[PDB]
């Protein structure tokens, strides 16, 4: 669904999960917990996270049928 | 936050609430629930609202500081 591939951005540009949550302002264990299972980001959040990490949400969030 | 002010869009373009939800693949009643206050969407999907719906994220869930 989700898949929360957003790591695989951040490693794409050699993200550290410090820098992007520091610029979106949130705790870094929640983000780098969303790839794994934690709770998605509030969708402005998500909008945060790819206007910061410079990136669509489509290549950091997986598209899926569902 | 998210405000989720879809409602506006969707009345916007004259749009169904149950098409877009029917397009989306879940219930009318999430749907316009969400813009009632309905757990916010999962991402994936909401970036499906704004590709059915045919407009960004952010003019569905417009950007709040916070």
């Amino acid at each position: 669904m989700i898949i929360n591939n957003l790591k695989l951005i951040r490693e794409k540009k050699k993200i550290s999960q410090s820098e992007l949550a520091a610029l979106l302002e949130v705790s870094r264990q929640t983000i780098n917990g969303i790839e794994k299972n934690k709770y998605n980001p509030s969708l402005q959040l998500a909008l945060k996270i790819a206007y910061y990490l410079n990136t669509p949400l489509e290549d950091i969030f997986q598209w899926q049928p569902e």
